[PDB]
DNA sequence: TGCATCCGTGAGTCGAGGGTAATAACTGCTTTTACGAGCTTGCGAAAACTGTAAACGCTTATCCACCCGTGCGAT
Protein backbone atom coordinates (compact mmCIF):
# COMPACT_ATOMS: atom_id res chain seq x y z
CA UNK A 1 0.00 0.00 0.00
CA UNK A 2 1.55 3.28 -1.02
CA UNK A 3 1.71 6.31 0.98
CA UNK A 4 -0.95 8.01 -1.50
CA UNK A 5 -3.29 5.54 -0.97
CA UNK A 6 -2.81 6.57 2.78
CA UNK A 7 -3.50 10.44 2.40
CA UNK A 8 -6.44 9.48 0.64
CA UNK A 9 -8.25 7.64 2.94
CA UNK A 10 -6.72 10.74 5.23
CA UNK A 11 -9.16 13.00 3.28
CA UNK A 12 -12.10 11.01 4.33
CA UNK A 13 -10.75 10.52 7.75
CA UNK A 14 -11.51 13.85 9.26
CA UNK A 15 -14.54 14.98 6.87
CA UNK A 16 -17.60 13.80 9.05
CA UNK A 17 -15.34 14.87 12.35
CA UNK A 18 -14.33 18.65 11.94
CA UNK A 19 -16.80 19.22 14.82
CA UNK A 20 -15.43 16.69 17.24
CA UNK A 21 -12.30 17.88 19.48
CA UNK A 22 -10.04 16.03 16.59
CA UNK A 23 -5.67 16.80 17.36
CA UNK A 24 -2.78 15.22 16.39
CA UNK A 25 -2.53 12.67 19.25
CA UNK A 26 -5.89 10.47 18.41
CA UNK A 27 -4.78 11.23 14.02
CA UNK A 28 -1.51 9.81 14.77
CA UNK A 29 -2.11 7.07 16.66
CA UNK A 30 -5.84 6.06 14.77
CA UNK A 31 -3.47 5.57 11.88
CA UNK A 32 -0.33 3.41 12.85
CA UNK A 33 2.16 6.16 12.76
CA UNK A 34 4.11 8.23 15.27
CA UNK A 35 3.28 12.10 16.36
CA UNK A 36 5.89 13.65 13.78
CA UNK A 37 6.16 11.24 10.95
CA UNK A 38 2.66 12.08 9.54
CA UNK A 39 3.50 15.35 8.65
CA UNK A 40 6.87 14.57 6.43
CA UNK A 41 4.89 12.52 4.27
CA UNK A 42 1.95 14.54 3.87
CA UNK A 43 3.37 17.40 1.77
CA UNK A 44 5.04 15.20 -1.14
CA UNK A 45 1.34 13.82 -1.70
CA UNK A 46 -0.98 17.35 -1.80
CA UNK A 47 1.43 20.50 -1.26
CA UNK A 48 -0.53 21.59 1.63
CA UNK A 49 0.18 21.35 5.48
CA UNK A 50 -1.39 19.43 7.31
CA UNK A 51 -2.24 21.48 10.86
CA UNK A 52 -3.79 24.49 9.30
CA UNK A 53 -6.06 22.41 6.52
CA UNK A 54 -7.84 20.61 9.90
CA UNK A 55 -8.53 24.77 10.61
CA UNK A 56 -9.19 24.71 6.95
CA UNK A 57 -11.91 22.70 7.67
CA UNK A 58 -12.98 24.11 10.47
CA UNK A 59 -13.07 27.60 9.17
CA UNK A 60 -15.01 26.52 6.03
CA UNK A 61 -17.13 24.63 8.83
CA UNK A 62 -17.95 28.19 10.44
CA UNK A 63 -18.53 29.92 7.07
CA UNK A 64 -21.39 27.09 7.04
CA UNK A 65 -22.62 27.18 10.43
CA UNK A 66 -23.16 30.61 9.72
CA UNK A 67 -24.82 30.44 6.85
CA UNK A 68 -27.29 28.17 7.69
CA UNK A 69 -27.25 28.21 11.02
CA UNK A 70 -27.90 31.13 14.01
CA UNK A 71 -24.75 30.19 16.37
CA UNK A 72 -22.73 32.89 17.74
CA UNK A 73 -19.06 33.69 16.58
CA UNK A 74 -18.06 33.68 20.90
CA UNK A 75 -18.88 29.31 20.96
CA UNK A 76 -18.22 28.22 17.77
CA UNK A 77 -14.66 28.91 18.35
CA UNK A 78 -15.49 27.02 21.74
CA UNK A 79 -15.56 23.62 19.86
CA UNK A 80 -12.90 24.53 17.10
CA UNK A 81 -9.54 24.49 19.52
CA UNK A 82 -10.37 28.09 20.45
CA UNK A 83 -10.97 29.00 23.80
CA UNK A 84 -12.33 32.48 22.64
CA UNK A 85 -13.31 34.27 19.81
CA UNK A 86 -10.34 36.63 19.67
CA UNK A 87 -8.06 34.62 17.51
CA UNK A 88 -10.82 32.49 15.93
CA UNK A 89 -12.54 35.95 14.35
CA UNK A 90 -8.60 36.99 13.39
CA UNK A 91 -8.08 34.48 10.77
CA UNK A 92 -11.18 34.32 9.22
CA UNK A 93 -9.87 37.42 7.10
CA UNK A 94 -6.77 35.07 5.75
CA UNK A 95 -8.72 32.37 5.04
CA UNK A 96 -11.92 33.98 3.22
CA UNK A 97 -10.42 37.65 3.27
CA UNK A 98 -13.80 38.54 5.46
CA UNK A 99 -14.83 39.68 8.90
CA UNK A 100 -16.65 36.63 10.54
CA UNK A 101 -19.72 39.56 10.99
CA UNK A 102 -19.73 40.43 7.31
CA UNK A 103 -20.45 36.95 5.53
CA UNK A 104 -23.89 36.64 6.67
CA UNK A 105 -25.03 40.06 5.58
CA UNK A 106 -24.20 39.91 1.58
CA UNK A 107 -26.14 37.19 0.55
C1' DT B 1 -92.30 46.45 128.04
C1' DG B 2 -94.48 44.80 125.22
C1' DC B 3 -96.75 46.62 121.15
C1' DA B 4 -97.08 47.79 115.80
C1' DT B 5 -94.99 49.21 111.75
C1' DC B 6 -91.18 48.09 108.75
C1' DC B 7 -86.86 46.40 106.01
C1' DG B 8 -84.95 42.19 103.99
C1' DT B 9 -84.41 37.32 102.88
C1' DG B 10 -85.81 33.13 99.77
C1' DA B 11 -80.62 26.61 95.18
C1' DG B 12 -78.49 25.81 90.27
C1' DT B 13 -77.48 24.71 85.19
C1' DC B 14 -79.98 25.18 81.05
C1' DG B 15 -83.81 25.83 77.73
C1' DA B 16 -87.99 27.63 73.77
C1' DG B 17 -89.82 31.97 71.56
C1' DG B 18 -90.29 37.68 70.96
C1' DG B 19 -91.91 42.78 71.80
C1' DT B 20 -96.44 47.29 72.52
C1' DA B 21 -99.34 51.17 72.60
C1' DA B 22 -103.62 55.55 74.77
C1' DT B 23 -103.16 60.51 72.92
C1' DA B 24 -102.07 65.51 72.15
C1' DA B 25 -103.81 72.55 67.05
C1' DC B 26 -103.67 75.71 64.20
C1' DT B 27 -101.63 80.25 62.18
C1' DG B 28 -98.09 84.00 60.45
C1' DC B 29 -93.47 85.16 60.85
C1' DT B 30 -88.18 85.13 61.23
C1' DT B 31 -83.72 82.88 61.76
C1' DT B 32 -80.59 78.79 60.88
C1' DT B 33 -78.98 74.76 58.22
C1' DA B 34 -78.72 71.72 54.60
C1' DC B 35 -78.04 70.49 49.47
C1' DG B 36 -76.60 71.03 44.81
C1' DA B 37 -73.85 74.04 41.66
C1' DG B 38 -69.59 75.95 40.09
C1' DC B 39 -64.82 77.20 40.52
C1' DT B 40 -59.53 76.76 42.10
C1' DT B 41 -55.30 74.55 43.39
C1' DG B 42 -52.76 70.46 43.72
C1' DC B 43 -51.32 66.02 43.30
C1' DG B 44 -50.55 61.78 41.34
C1' DA B 45 -49.86 59.95 35.86
C1' DA B 46 -48.88 59.56 31.04
C1' DA B 47 -45.73 60.57 27.34
C1' DA B 48 -41.52 62.69 25.95
C1' DC B 49 -36.57 63.59 26.20
C1' DT B 50 -31.07 65.54 27.99
C1' DG B 51 -26.78 63.88 31.48
C1' DT B 52 -22.94 58.85 32.45
C1' DA B 53 -20.24 54.28 33.68
C1' DA B 54 -20.83 50.29 32.08
C1' DA B 55 -24.39 48.66 28.53
C1' DC B 56 -26.32 43.70 25.10
C1' DG B 57 -23.53 41.34 20.83
C1' DC B 58 -18.90 42.06 18.44
C1' DT B 59 -13.11 43.85 15.47
C1' DT B 60 -8.01 45.02 16.39
C1' DA B 61 -3.39 46.23 18.64
C1' DT B 62 0.04 43.44 21.06
C1' DC B 63 3.15 39.82 23.89
C1' DC B 64 4.31 34.51 24.22
C1' DA B 65 4.63 29.72 24.36
C1' DC B 66 2.38 24.83 23.75
C1' DC B 67 1.86 22.60 19.30
C1' DC B 68 4.60 21.61 14.65
C1' DG B 69 5.29 25.14 8.24
C1' DT B 70 8.95 22.17 6.43
C1' DG B 71 13.83 20.60 5.81
C1' DC B 72 17.52 17.36 7.39
C1' DG B 73 18.82 13.60 10.66
C1' DA B 74 17.96 8.56 14.54
C1' DT B 75 18.43 1.93 14.02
Amino acid sequence: MSHQKIIQDLIAWIDEHIDQPLNIDVVAKKSGYSKWYLQRMFRTVTHQTLGDYIRQRRLLLAAVELRTTERPIFDIAMDLGYVSQQTFSRVFRRQFDRTPSDYRHRL
